[PDB]
Parts: C-alpha cells; structure tokens; sequence
C-alpha cells in the first residue's frame, strides 16, 4: 500500500551527520570555507542509504514521458506529436539530457507514463493512458490513476537502488506540461496564476494571457485541496508530473538522494513535501530555472539552487548538469588532508 | 616586451561565433532553451586559440603563491608560515584545489611568486622576494617588480599552451591576501573600504574595524592611480595578485579561456582588465565567492557567475569545480542531435 511506503520513509541520521561535520572541520582548510559544498556533504551522511558516508555509485536520470489534454487549449507551441518524437530521441541519445548526463556518467532511463502515441521500443512502459485529461474543464485522472503510478514508479526506483544506484535525477517529456504546472505551483503556494505562468517552451508573450486563462480555469473548475497533494496532482496535474513525484518518494523511501531539476521538478516536489514531509531531507536542488514562477516556487520549498544557467530546457538535462558538483562534496570529504597531520591550527 | 604583449592580444572571431550560434539554434530543442550554456559555448567559439570552435583540451589551475608583509598589520589569523605549508601540501594533492582539480581531469600548477620562507622542492621557482612589502606604510613593490613578473607569469602561461593546454583556472595562496585584494577593489571600483572588506579566512568580525583602516591607510599613502592597473598592482597588491593577472594576460594573448575562481581573481581581474580591455571576452566567472566585496567586484567587471555555492576558501578551488561546466557547453554542441533530422520544426 502507499501508506505503508510513506510510513516507511527513514529519517535522516544525525549521528552519521555528527561525525561528517566533525570530518569535515578537520580538513585541511579554513572551517566553513568551502560552505555550501560542506552542507551538502553532511546531508549526505544522513540518508541511510548512502551507508554513512557521503558517497556516489551509480547514477541515473528518470525522465517521465507524458502528453496533456490540456494542449488543445493552445497554451503549447510545439505539435503534441514531438512527445513521441522526443522519447524515441532519448532512445538514440541525441537529446539534451543525454548529452549532459554521458557528461556526467549516468545513465538516462527513459519511461512512458502517458504518452498520447503507439508505444515506443526501448522505452519502459508504465503508460496510465493515451494522455491525461484535459484540465480546463475537468480533472487530468482519478485519484486511483495517481496513486497507482505513484506506487509503480516508487517502487521502480528503489529497485535501481539495488542495482546499485545512488544518485536520482528527476526529468519529464511533454508537450504543454509548463500548464498544469503552473496550476500546481498556484495551488500549493497560494499564488495568483498570474505571478507562476511563464513562456514555457518558448511561448508567444501575445499568447500567455490564454496560457493563464486556462490555468484559473482548471483551479475554479477542480477545485483542488492544498491540503492533499494526491489530490492536487490528479485534478491539476498530470502522468508525467505524478511520475516525477514518485521518483522522489521511491528515492526517499530507499534513503537515497535524488536531484531536482526545473520547474516541472519544482511543482512535483511541492506535492511530494506535502504528502510525505519527511522526503524533504532527501531533496537536493540543482539550478534556478529561467521559467517566471521558479522563485516562488524554490520559495515554499525553501531551496536555493547552486547553479543559475538560465535553463528552461526540461528533461532532467538541468539535474545532470548538477552531478558533478555533488561528485566534488565527496571528494572533498574522502580526499583531503587534515589540519592535525600538518600540525597547523585554525580557530 | 610588455607593451608587444598588450598590443597582440586577438580580438573575438566574430565568423565563428555567428556559425556557432546559428549550429547551435538548430540542436534537438527550442531555441534559446539551454540559457547560459549556449552563451558560453559562442563565446569559446570565438577565442582564437580554439580553433573556431567549443572544445577543451587538457586544463591547467596555476596557484601563485606569496606572503604580504601587511600580515604584520594583524589582518590574518593564520600564521604567517601557512602560506609555505600549503604551498608543499599542493604538492602532495591534498588541498582543496587539488582534490577539485583532480576531480575536473586538471592539473595543478604550484608557482612561487614570493613565499617568505626557504625553495620549496616541487614548486615552480619565480620568486620575486621574500614576501612583498607591507602596503600599510609604502608600496607592495616597485613598477619594474610588478611589470616583470607579469611577462614572466604571461609567458609561461602561453607555454603550456603550446602542451595541450585549452582551459586555464587562476588561484592562489597567501595569508593577508584579502588585505590587498580589498584595497585593489576599492581603488578600482570607487567604493570605500568598509563595503568590500570581508572576514578572508574567518577574521573575527570584532578584528574587522583594524583591517577596514590598514586598507583605508594604505590607499592613503600610497596613492595608487585607477586608471593605471599596473600601478595599483604594484602599490596596494601583492605577487600573487600580480601573478593571477598575468595568467590573464598570458591566456588572452595565447587566445584562451580563463576561469576566474574567487574574490581574490576577482581583483586581479578589475586590473587586468584596466590594463587591456581586450582581456574581457576571455575571462569566464565560476562562483560567487562569499566574500563581503564580491558583489561590487562582480559588478565592476560585468560579470554573473553560474555557481552560487557560498565558497570563499580560494586555492582556484572555484575555477576547478566550474570546468565540468565549460565541458558540458562543448558536449552539447558536439553531440546534441539535429531539429531537422528529425522533421521537427520549433519557432
Ligand atoms: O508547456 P510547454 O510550453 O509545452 O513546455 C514544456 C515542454 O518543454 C520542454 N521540452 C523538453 N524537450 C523538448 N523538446 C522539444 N520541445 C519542448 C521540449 C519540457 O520537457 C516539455 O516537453
Ligand atoms: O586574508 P586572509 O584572511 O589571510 O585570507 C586569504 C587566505 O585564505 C585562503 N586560504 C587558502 N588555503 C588556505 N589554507 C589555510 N589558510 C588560509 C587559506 C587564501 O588563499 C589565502 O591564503
Ligand atoms: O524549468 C524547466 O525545467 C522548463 C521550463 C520551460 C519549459 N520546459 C522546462
Ligand atoms: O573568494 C575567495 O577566493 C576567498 C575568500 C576568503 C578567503 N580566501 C579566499
């Protein structure tokens, strides 16, 4: 069940954390000067799954491939054909995420949880439907769609777990999906449509007045309870932002760490938080996307991305990018000297 | 020459740059999606030691070391020996740089420019003194000292070039550096002492006021010119600080990227740049360095970095954990696939 899931979510380990700190201060270096790259280390050392330490095996990206209903309210540019030509893409490794996650040596898993087409070889199959609902005059699926996907997808994750996997990133494919992001994002924040409703993929400006149209319509019509990400996510959201959310309560559930990437990640982590807080700790932001409501949105989660690339691509490419950097915290923490062996002291 | 130098510095190609910008709108996403990545990518394009396109070869950190004689002034909590300390353990690879450096495939370039303390074997020797005046009560050096090294520092910087070299990363070592680096700042930016004076490495705050008035003092006396970079350096600089600038000038003049790290660079950068403007279009930003001046320093010369990890341990530890990145811009131009290959058409 997905309760016992939830209710299985370990909370991080201080005194792992305790002992990271101590490590960490005693490096050969100014204590605190490598700041950020030293939290991350110790949030590390808490997640259980990482055995202790801050360590990386293996990575993978999941991108959740999804088509919406809510495209024919013309808020997408893009014909909802290049979802499927998008995914078959990541098949061949010419996409942007594929790309920067051969950068970063990971591999880039790519799942189909609704696209609206004939199924594609190569792809995993975990599609709900031929596309969700359209959201502008009524709900994307039903509450039972969404916890179903929540739990494969989950469990999908914590089984690359044993493939010894220790690094997530999140992704999604989809043409219009920046629209019920939105939505979700104005829900969970309380925030006008207005000041979440960016260009998406790069949207006309003349053509965004529709674009939030659309988004208030959804929210009045559903009537979606804040209070209950489940619900939320099945009235206003979407296959592809369900499957992200599941990424991340599968990850922390298997004690793992798990890479946000843009704003689609953002709304699918303001769900997650809410149905199962204890995922927070989990969470590890990767950039500042370029869409309008990323503030807002890193605001309630209270994250503050590392990198600021301007980047609206989507896909996971922005979570890839990030793996380096949380490569470097361990290498900090299992590479460097000490103080004590140089004899030098340091207040 | 100095003067034969400055003068030999190549301007962009402006050619590759429009066929890399036009390759680059044509990649497998919508136009303009990957922000800051497509920025980078055209302006590798356009440096001349490139060959007209974004690609690294092997990449270098050149840490120039030195002591201040300001030390004396109490502006430092470490002892004075560390600078030599750290200077050998850079090459034993456990400091910070190098752990990043090693992580990033780069290798570390430990350069002498001034230690107060006896030869360290390993180190490459170009020393100009034992530790550089005390800029409290006169000038750090004289204009024939500053002037020297940067040729010096330029030349071999364009030597490893010729070794494969394509990407260049500047640090430093030297306690009592963020001593003169505040005052370069100051005299360059027009902005008083006390809004770019920071803790270095963790000053007390109540040890503050005395260094905001030994910066203020050596100004004073000194009198450096802010439209003279080279008279700033000599006058309220320091080795290291001179040494960074001419890995600028060297790199710019070989037609080759430089990845600025922290506040330190930052100052060597202002006066770089006030040397010869066409330093500028080669000079890459890493992080934001948690230095108090960083801010103005950043604003002066134009630039946002892409990595806000609150670091302020210097060493080029920022420049290095940045190169991925720089790698990442090249990957996407190289191996993204095709919007025409495959029929898709994105306004
Ligand atoms: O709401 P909007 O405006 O449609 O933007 C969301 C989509 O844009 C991104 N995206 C990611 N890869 C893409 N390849 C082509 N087009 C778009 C692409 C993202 O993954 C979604 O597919
Ligand atoms: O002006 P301040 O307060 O002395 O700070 C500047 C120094 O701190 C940094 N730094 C870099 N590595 C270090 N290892 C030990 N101590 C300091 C270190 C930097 O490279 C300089 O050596
Ligand atoms: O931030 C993102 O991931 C994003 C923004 C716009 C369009 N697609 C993805
Ligand atoms: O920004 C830096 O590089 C820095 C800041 C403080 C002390 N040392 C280095």
């Amino acid at each position: 069940t997905l309760h016992a899931l939830l209710r299985d979510i370990p909370a991080p380990d201080a005194e792992a954390m305790a002992r990271t700190q101590q490590h960490i201060d005693g490096l050969l270096k100014p204590p605190g000067s490598l700041g950020r790259l030293e939290t991350l280390a110790v949030q590390l050392a808490g997640m259980p799954g990482l055995n202790g330490t801050p360590q990386v095996g293996e990575k993978a990206v999941l991108v959740m491939c999804a088509d919406h209903g809510v495209w024919d309210e013309g808020v997408a540019v893009s014909p909802k054909i290049v979802t499927a030509i998008q995914a078959a893409n990541m098949t061949r490794g010419t996409t942007g995420v594929c790309v920067l996650a051969a950068q970063a040596g990971a591999k880039v898993h790519v799942i189909d949880v609704g696209i609206d087409a004939e199924p594609i070889p190569g792809v995993v199959n975990m599609r709900v439907a031929r596309g969700c609902g359209n959201i502008a005059v009524g709900p994307a699926m039903s509450r039972l769609q969404a916890e179903a996907l929540l739990l494969e997808v989950s469990r999908y994750t914590c089984d690359l777990a044993q493939r010894g996997v220790t690094l997530f990133g999140v992704g999604e494919l989809g043409m219009a999906n920046t629209t019920p992001a939105a939505a979700m994002v104005s829900v969970f924040t309380g925030s006008d449509a207005k000041e979440v409703v960016g260009i998406g993929a790069n949207l006309p400006p003349s053509r965004i007045d529709n674009k939030v149209d659309v988004v208030r319509r959804a929210i009045a019509i559903n009537q979606p309870n804040p209070r209950d990400g489940i619900d939320v996510l099945s009235k206003v959201g979407g296959f592809d932002l369900v499957g992200m959310t599941g990424v991340m309560l599968g990850a922390a559930r298997c004690g793992l760490p798990v890479l946000l990437d843009g704003f689609l990640s953002y709304s699918a982590a303001l769900a997650a938080c809410q149905i199962a807080p204890a995922v927070r700790p989990y969470l590890i932001p990767s950039h500042f996307s370029a869409e309008k409501g990323a503030r807002i949105a890193l605001a309630h989660l209270s994250m503050e991305p590392y990198l600021h690339m301007a980047m609206r691509l989507g896909e996971g490419s922005g979570a890839a990018l990030a793996m380096p950097i949380v490569e470097a915290a361990c290498a900090m923490f299992h590479n460097m000297g000490e103080l004590a062996a140089s004899n030098i002291v340091l207040p």
